């Protein structure tokens, strides 16, 4: 059986000497938005319909968590201004539960501030995450705390590895975990060195593209990863794209074309390096069309 037939424990089937950068990982864009039920606001603000545990059982291993500091000890999960009905502990609790059940998987968790803090807040978003989550005794043992800037599956499995979008941080473990953080370009394909030049991050995050330009941008970075065997290069390729507003195409509309187009491309490439591909409506299938999460999983060599 191919790896995608067992998406709950697909990492457990790989050689754990691989660096995570070398694994082809499916991620979900604005992971926590599955809570939204308002159909007007959902056109533009909603990007998933499966909850965190269901995304995990479906093979998603990179979670894009964007937040707003709602109290000096709390980060709320957001899509910009839009509150997603939960705080960050809910994601961490679900991740902890999953990684205990499937201990040979690793989760990569991106953390970004997506909106200004509540007026009562006195601490920076980075301070709050560092002191009330990362260093919270409650999450002892949950996070990758090692000092390798390019960690392997063996040393990260069972744990969450921080992918730091917060800017400079005093946290010392995970991608971008130094006082420079990651220099991220708005609406662009870009490359930037992270972890004190230890890694070359290559991102396609042109989130305001229209359809044909977005497919072009995804396939261009997909083609670069295919010929790049350098373990010190890390590829993050967002398939997700913004709606132009409620009267325009929904994010689901675009996902419904992009996901199968890119899934078709990957499958026709066979077992080639893709990088980490971040998608809307992860696990959403359309009869007759290739499933992007399954095809990213099956692209991994055994
Ligand atoms: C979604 N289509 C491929 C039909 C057109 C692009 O906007
Ligand atoms: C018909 N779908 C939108 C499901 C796939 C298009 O390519
Ligand atoms: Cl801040």
């Amino acid at each position: 059986d191919s790896l995608s037939k067992s998406p709950e424990n697909w990492m457990s089937k790989l050689d754990d000497g691989k660096h995570l950068t070398e694994i082809n990982i499916p991620g979900s864009h604005d992971s926590g938005s599955f809570t939204l039920k308002d159909p007007v606001k959902s056109v533009w603000a909603k990007t998933q319909d499966k909850d965190y545990l269901t995304q995990m059982k479906s093979g998603v291993r990179f979670f894009d968590i964007r937040g707003r500091a709602s109290a000096d000890n709390m980060i709320s999960v957001h899509h910009g201004m839009v509150y997603l009905h939960h705080e960050l502990g809910k994601f961490l609790d679900d991740a902890k539960y999953y990684l205990s059940a499937y201990p040979n998987e690793t989760i990569v968790m991106s953390m970004k501030k997506d909106y200004d803090s509540d007026s009562k807040v006195t601490k920076t978003f980075e301070e709050i995450f560092r002191e009330y989550y990362y260093n919270n005794p409650q999450y002892q043992n949950l996070f990758y705390t090692g000092s390798n800037a390019n960690p392997t599956l063996k040393e990260t499995k069972g744990k969450i590895v921080l992918f730091n979008r917060m800017g400079g941080t005093y946290i010392k473990s995970g991608y971008g975990a130094d006082t420079s953080g990651i220099q991220w370009a708005d609406n662009a394909t870009f490359e930037t060195k992270i972890n004190n030049g230890s890694l070359n991050l290559k991102v396609q995050d042109e989130y305001k593209d229209y359809y044909d330009k977005k497919v072009e941008a995804v396939k261009n970075l997909l083609a670069k990863a295919k010929t790049d065997s350098n373990k010190d290069n890390v590829y993050v390729n967002f398939l997700s794209v913004a709606s132009g507003g409620s009267a325009f195409n929904s994010t689901y509309y675009y996902a419904s074309y992009i996901n199968p187009e890119i899934a078709k491309t990957i499958k026709a490439n066979g077992k080639a390096r893709t990088g980490w591909l971040i998608v809307d409506y992860a696990g959403y299938t359309w009869p007759g069309y290739d499933d992007i999460v399954s095809e990213i999983i099956d692209s991994n060599k055994l």
